[PDB]
């Protein structure tokens, strides 16, 4: 494929972009942050929402920024601000934001 889809998957690929070490790649494991699971309530990552493009669960682009959104909001609230995850989650939250709109 639909329209929105491709045109998520276009979004998905230039925001991928700006996370080449991958760090949101895949779902955070607790064995990698200990104590994830217990601290975010809601989780996301790059690769569920591929998944969620392709199972058509997008209706908006909206929803899909609101997704990204959370993500970079996650790795805020989990991380303290001096660290590598911190950093980039702030600036591809920016970054993303302008290069959709
Ligand atoms: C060398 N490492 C640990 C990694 O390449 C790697 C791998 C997988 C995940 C993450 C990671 C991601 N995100 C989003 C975090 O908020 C976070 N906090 C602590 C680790 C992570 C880091």
């Amino acid at each position: 494929s639909t329209p929105i889809q491709q045109l998520l998957e276009h979004f998905l690929r230039q925001l991928q972009r700006k996370d080449p070490h991958g760090f949101f790649a895949f779902p955070v494991t607790d064995a990698i942050a200990p104590g994830y699971s217990m601290i975010i309530k809601h989780p996301m990552d790059f690769g569920t929402m591929k998944d969620k493009i392709v199972a058509n669960e997008y209706k908006s682009v909206t929803e899909f920024k609101a997704d990204f959104k959370l993500m970079c909001d996650n790795a805020m609230t989990y991380n303290r601000p001096d660290t590598v995850y911190y950093k980039l989650a702030k600036k591809i939250l920016h970054a993303g934001f302008k290069m959709m709109s």
